């Protein structure tokens, strides 16, 4: 009977595969049907809003391809009386400040952010390089506040572990994807012929790939790269790889809680007009590496297959 739309950016990872997976199984549980509707541009989703009301949806979870959409979002769901709640990437004004006013549920991006400069650091330590000879390349997407977090908790952990500030060089992806990391990698590798080992810093698995990917092209052999990607199901198929690349391994958080919370939330406020709260952040993550990933995705119910 009720529908309700669970629109993302980025139909192509399986991080928001996985949500919409877990809002099908909300929609099963509390009686509504799931709009799944692609919006990787601003076009696309203001298009696909419209879409919605023809269909008679009463509202959406929605992760907007880009931040700044959110006034024109919210307009256009206030003129057919929908309801919006937010996932993953937080709406902004025009001046890039938050919109507070949305329901928002999202990770722990500094926590997690963190984590990963934590288990870098460590593995370097097993590892045993020179601190003299490596450097952290860190891939940036400043203009995404949750992206922005991870990336700075990363690089602030690695500084506070006692890697050198100076040995730590950043560059902007214009993409979050492989091939927008790819070219950004590429382009920091040409300029420190110096460094023997890098340290690959990315908000997502698909950046840090990207990165590893690139110094491979390079001439890096996989003992001499650690990448840590954070989404965990994005990295099934290289952790799968016969062979152990320089991805090490990825931070594993909760997209079933995402996908399954946010339409929960929707359909309780929709039905019965029960307020969400403005904010909800995912604590959980887990370290996944080539010798425990089938295991933990198992156990958190994300199975192997
Ligand atoms: O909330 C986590 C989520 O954050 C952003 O939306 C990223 O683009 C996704 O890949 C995922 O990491």
């Amino acid at each position: 009977n009720l529908k309700l739309g669970f629109l993302v950016k980025q139909p192509e990872e399986p991080w928001f595969q996985t949500e919409w997976k877990f809002a099908d199984k909300a929609g099963k549980d509390l009686g509504f049907e799931v709009i799944k509707i692609a919006v990787p541009d601003g076009e696309k989703t203001l298009n696909a809003i419209d879409s919605l009301a023809a269909s008679g949806a009463k509202g959406f979870v929605i992760c907007t391809p880009d931040p700044k959409l959110g006034s024109a979002i919210v307009a256009k769901a206030r003129g057919y009386d929908m309801k919006v709640i937010a996932v993953d990437d937080q709406f902004v004004n025009a001046k890039g400040k938050p919109m507070d006013t949305v329901p928002l549920v999202m990770l722990a991006a500094t926590k997690i952010g963190e984590r990963q400069g934590q288990e870098l650091y460590k593995e370097m330590q097993k590892r045993g390089w020179d601190v003299k000879e490596s450097a952290v390349m860190a891939i940036t997407a400043n203009e995404l506040d949750t992206a922005r977090r991870r990336t700075t908790g990363s690089m602030d952990a690695l500084k506070a572990a006692g890697f050198p500030e100076k040995q730590i060089y950043q560059v902007p992806t214009k993409s979050n994807d492989i091939p927008g990391a790819f070219d950004a990698a590429n382009s920091m590798l040409v300029q420190h012929p110096e460094v023997k080992h890098w340290l690959i810093v990315g908000m997502n698995d698909s950046t840090v790939l990207g990165g590893v990917r690139a110094t491979e092209g390079q001439g890096f052999k996989a003992a001499d790269i650690i990448g840590i990607g954070i989404n965990g199901v994005d990295a099934v198929s290289e952790l799968s790889k016969a062979q152990a690349t320089g991805f090490y391994g990825s931070l594993l958080p909760s997209p079933d809680v995402h996908g399954y919370k946010s339409s929960e939330m929707l359909y309780n406020w929709v039905a019965k007009d029960v307020e969400p709260p403005k904010f909800t952040e995912v604590t959980d993550v887990v370290l996944i590496t080539r010798d425990n990933f089938k295991e933990e995705l198992e156990k958190k119910g994300l199975g192997g297959k």
